[PDB]
């Protein structure tokens, strides 16, 4: 049998834009996305989908529902994150004792008297809702891991359009330090707030994601989409420093684990001569990131420092997993192909003829495994798998894929991998950014219009899995590939 | 909400000759389908599978594992059949005073003294075996539906390859009177050996199909495949007087109810225009049959009579449904169409667009609130859905067609019409016939290696009906249609 | 390029009961073949489709359209065949020297006295008839190969039904030496009637699927389709027979080559270690057979003999391939497999990958090369590929098929194997036996309303190929197998 | 039968960018077109393919062979045009007495001095290569249409990567008037040396498109870009202003008649109730821009005017069609539908289930004669059908297409409709701009490797067509749609 520790805790992730509004006084108008997914332009040009969040699941007012349901389904651990936008929708006066020129941030001052003053420019309100948003998930029994940025900026901080536009004199979030600078102060400043709540902290999610969609793969939809190779990597190394700067603010109001959660793929060679290729990718892809925010080794300009402000900032991994992406070596360095992983045929088959999702996702449980014990091995600091889904509306291949994955963190730890929880992507579906709400990747179906949630049967099956602890052996037969003769090719 | 009568009951039913087998000491080699399955010319001909029943499912062995699995999963009803083979594997001496030139049998003697001489032919091995399963069923609160007669005829009254020859100077099954005067001694017997553990009797399962099948669709693969339309009706003629007898020997036994469980399927008009032949349909293979039996209206060599000794056999209807037929009025009468119903392709979609099984049957749940409310406005017998399921080894459609059904036969409940019980066919895998293990009609799926259970995700659905004795409105989202997109075309 | 030696011919194949019917005066009803698809059970049954012959084509009246389309794309040659029924539609009086009881047949009388008389029983219309469309064909220019039987009998000689019913005092065809008799004569006659008008002589057309699927693949829809392995062999033994003599009766009245048309498969091994399941796959469904009218090595009873009357009867092969049969060694002999060749679903594609036809048939063009050879270096007698063709009303495989497959036959003669023609299977398409109308074969469409003829693109490059005497380096590309991603699964 | 006027003209068209290219010594790499495919940001973003049109058919070096294919087709009209940065490599100096500031331009002086001393800057080599490619055109009696602009423009005008940055200080292409400019004195140029070999000339092909997705549909991958709905419309304003100029600079060398090619939709209504969205599309898409160049009817800024120096600026209307777009009406205006037109998925069918290009194009002939006799009965220009294919390596579907649309025509022609020719979307496959090689819409294949090319049978299909100048008897059953069950769903 395959049973999990017993400390070991399955639950679900979920983002505060992709779920919150929905239910009447939800609305929060003031983030970079919001506007972004909801220009004329981008529409036109169909890099939005044209859904609209507000239409959302409403987890802003039927979180109680949520979280009834989770515990009905034996979850006992969950991750979500607060709206930066909602807590500060106002400008705050331009700090001074800080120069925007300079290229690093080793250090930002916080102490009780500037959270004070910070207090006095916070919603209340929003601040108040929150708190009781996750009173109700503790008084569950449900352990909280708080996540403080899952990609939404606030308009006074970024103004995508202005950026996409190539006008660089306005609000330009991750390009600017005064964003880095505000960032480890929100996130002080949230953690002085909501400490009494919270179990594990993280400082953001996919951060990779952020700035490689944002400013390199602009077919995506994502903000600000200015495509610049250069600008690309302004971009990630600020969101490196906010992570450490954060680190420090919340470590100066609390003594709670901080971590950071971070988008996956499991590398694997085209061929048996290809192994080379994988390392050149786990290192652009992986390593490099968590080399400077562990290690503290970075590279500013075309030099490779080692920050001892950046050393050491993490207590431990959130990892984000769906599917491999193949590389081949090409002479210099590598290419990722088309046909497997991330880039398939919707409702199809791979090159390699595993079933796809309805976002063209690849079916490959063993990349999982590949990534937990990859990253045990090199840093040893334990980790949650932090997400872990698949766009299937009809269920067909959910229960299959959900059995899988498990089994996979079950051989994970068996290696030593300090893993010490599943969370599942949503409990409920979701606005899928740029894609809309037609990839659903919830364990519950929700009916747009009545806002009501469903029980798709792999619920059932999980329940199965949270409840017990492990995969039961009536349920074993689920830790294989889904059919691909009755589905379509 | 949709919610079942208190006394309404969810269970299961299951075949002898499909189950039985599979577990060593199990083995029934003295039956017409034994010998039809393992004979070398079908099998070249392709008239049969070549999978073997020897290799099945093991209940005869395992029957606590099946009984434990149903309880745990909410049942309370089950219907099984007993093999005839299993009791009586001897000739019988040839019966004295019985004239079989003689066309009508419109009484059998059977009294104490008759049914202990006949007692001495028996197999006790065999007859104790089945009062021990049995009594494990009825010990974990299940009620007990028993059936006389589910297809497999003991070797000594039907050699089916003689007949498939054109040799009728042998045992020829349903044609040979001799065969339902043993057949009415045969369910006396059963009932006055278990009528302590029974709750309702059934003396046969679709005879329709035995005698259609048997001597009209003998591509088929079905005993004795010997194509001539008269002795088809010979066959149903005969089968319907041992109905008859049957039920009044084993009235002379009990006073428990007993009806008859029936093929059926839903006729649909193709056009508006097409009315008229749906009608005609539902005369040819519905109420010719039971008008027989209830109104005693039959139909002998070409005259139309009313026997009395048929006449109000009957006590509640078993309805069997799976798909639908649809009908079109043509040169003559009507036509079945094909690319509809049961004639469809496997795992695909039918000419209205519906998903097929892997059987290549048409998902159509009306079809069963159609077949309930036309038994009901024309005889007002309660009834039981004895039958209904799908074969679907991946499990993609199964917790749809679930739902959907048992929504359907709620609706039917609501016209007005007496259903008493919902039995999914099958708890587990089984021997499909003709057609082999293949086709899994299972919430259970059968390791056919080591004979293990496992619980498809539609098995956790099912709990959740039975147990709530309703469908919940967490998962009221399955009484729709499979998502054909992500499906095969 | 690929060129082909000089003499070589490129034509089409066509049978009398699948083309001639149509026109108005074109009926024939007196053949098994024609009461077979009549039959109201058989229709019933699903062992024949409803389509009718009597709406075929209509090549009886038509065939100057057919002419002169094949002349118009570059034909050369043509096999057809004459319809034994209308020749002799009446019941000739039993022969007075022959003893029926007798197992050989190792001669029949055949002189000019006879063919005299017998012409007095001959229907001179139809004879006429036949004489004005070779006369035709021939002032055309076109090679022509006569064939003396292609399956149906007339019903003088076989009742199909009766001995379906295991009735087999009536006219029982090839179960009967007295349609061996007749056959040798009925050659002799035709070939003393129409050798000027024939080049080359074919006695029958596939004879090991006449006694092949009518007595052992039943659900096939032959005639007349009785299950029996012992009356297969009776049946394949006295057509091996009338072969012989019918080779004897026309060498009495021409000089003219005569050879055989079968049906060929290539069989494949499913492994590297299933080579010897090959050699007795080979053994049992081609060898045998030629090994009995070549070395006049057969097996009687079960003893095997070297009858002298049956050594050296065949002065070329005609070859009939279509697709592969991938096989397996099982115990002591093997196994065809399910999903190659003739066994794959329709418009999908197989377990190898390939695509398959409207009727199911893999896409196998090595194949052709492999019988080709192996019947070359076995006997060493010259060859026709008498059919080769696929079921595409589309015409979105032909092209490839069409191109493929001739390239095989180049491919066969640069081995050194002496093959002298290709013809396509049909001109136009026609009546599929038991399958009806349904599977389209044809270069030409035919719109079976108005009987007009439509070339379909391949057409068009078998016209490039007629013409050149070679695949063209323009159509080369056509020399591979048809995309399958566009393609249906 | 379906026979053409005797004027008639059946041919192809082609690009110089799209197909010159491939043969040692063509490389042409001063276009925005030509830096855009091969940028590093452009290919990581996946916004082009990868493939480089270096790589191309090489029409620069085998066109010889092209034309002999197209000879041996029976084409006799083709439309080519010249690549303006192959005759204009280098800067030319400002235009002295001109104002980039003016927004409009009435008027460009061009005279034989004028033309003498831009000679002195042309590429003789250039110049003298297409003088030969169209010789050899004449010389094999093709009648010739010039298309003086196909995309690409000169690097010297337009640095498409430094606009999609955000930086205007540089050759912007059409959003300069200095474009307009040089694009009137351009075309003037080429007509003055050409006009000997010239039949009937086109300023430029699909304005429409190089405005429409160069500015505000990004994700298409077409530079610059630059999304924005003013810069858009600018370069619209001034690409029609190009247009008016040009027309007046041939004419000033030619009497030749000057038309444009346009790319053109036919618009269809969702519903019965949605025709006025179909107009009100019609007047944003086609209507407007044609209404400008023909009635002078323009808005500039939001005035609308009438400009006399627009008025009148055209002989005859290239129409270039592929598919439908349907429209529903909303509130507003209207939208366009995903699952239609050019919005489908590749390889399968639409929402209305007709199938769809290897591009994901849905098929629908009808639409062309809807834009032919919408543009007759509005402005009463003879028109050309300049393009109209289908990408589809296997040529499944475009021998269905090509009779199609060819009926379609006809039965435009029949209406009144005055079209003079059918130009098919190219003799061979060619590169299709962001998306590279793998969209192949030649009615001849192309070896990429060899640069050979091979006759798909639609070409032999075309043959028929040109030969006859007219859809034969034998081909007629083309006329209809491709079967979909065989193909992919």
């Amino acid at each position: 049998m395959y049973s999990f520790p017993n400390s070991f805790r399955f639950g679900w992730s979920q983002a505060g834009f992709q779920s919150e509004m929905g239910t009447p006084g939800s609305e929060d108008l003031n983030t970079d996305w919001y506007k972004w997914v909801h220009d004329p332009e981008n529409m036109a040009a169909g890099l939005v989908s044209g859904d609209l969040p507000e239409n959302g699941p409403g987890y802003w007012g039927n979180y109680k529902t949520f979280h009834n349901n989770a515990q009905k389904m034996g979850l006992k651990i969950a991750r979500l994150n607060s709206e930066w936008s909602r807590q500060f929708p106002n400008p705050l006066p331009r700090p001074q004792n800080f120069d925007e020129s300079k290229q690093d941030v080793t250090e930002v001052e916080i102490n009780e008297n500037e959270l004070k003053r910070l207090d006095e420019y916070a919603n209340k309100d929003a601040l108040n809702h929150y708190r009781e948003i996750f009173k109700d998930l503790k008084s569950r029994g449900l352990y909280f891991i708080q996540n403080m940025y899952h990609w939404p900026l606030p308009l006074w901080l970024h103004d995508p359009i202005r950026v996409r536009r190539g006008d660089f004199t306005g609000p330009s979030g991750w390009l600017s330090t005064r964003t880095v600078y505000e960032f480890a102060r929100f996130s002080a400043y949230t953690a002085w707030k909501f400490d009494d709540l919270v179990d594990e902290y993280s400082t953001m999610n996919e951060p990779n994601v952020v700035g490689g969609l944002g400013y390199v793969g602009v077919k995506s939809g994502f903000p600000p989409g200015y495509l610049s190779f250069e600008l690309s990597r302004r971009a990630m190394y600020n969101i490196i420093q906010a992570h450490a700067r954060a680190y420090d603010g919340i470590k100066s109001v609390s003594k709670k684990p901080v971590g950071i959660i971070y988008a996956n793929s499991s590398f694997q060679p085209l061929t048996d001569k290809d192994m080379e290729a994988v390392e050149m990718a786990e290192n652009d892809n992986r390593w490099w990131f968590f080399d400077a925010i562990i290690r503290g080794e970075i590279t500013r300009g075309n030099e490779k420092i080692v920050r001892d402000d950046l050393k050491g900032r993490l207590d431990w991994i959130g990892v984000n997993y769906y599917t491999r992406t193949v590389v081949k070596r090409t002479g210099k360095g590598y290419v990722s192909l088309g046909g497997y992983g991330h880039g398939c045929e919707r409702n199809s088959v791979s090159l390699a003829g595993l079933p796809t999702s309805d976002f063209g996702w690849e079916f490959f449980p063993e990349g999982l495994y590949d990534v937990l014990t990859k990253y045990w091995n090199r840093y040893h600091l334990y980790m949650y798998v932090t997400e872990n889904g698949i766009a299937d509306d009809a269920d067909y291949q959910r229960p299959y894929y959900l059995v899988s994955h498990v089994y996979q963190v079950h051989r994970a730890i068996n290696s030593g991998a300090d893993v010490r929880g599943y969370l599942h992507w949503s409990l409920a579906d979701n606005y899928e950014w740029a894609s809309g709400f037609s990839m659903r990747f919830g364990l519950l179906k929700v009916d747009y219009n009545t806002k009501r949630l469903y029980w798709r049967p792999s619920s059932l099956v999980y329940r199965e899995i949270a409840t017990n602890g492990a995969i039961t052996d009536e349920i074993e037969h689920l830790n294989s590939v889904p059919p691909v003769k009755p589905l379509r090719h």
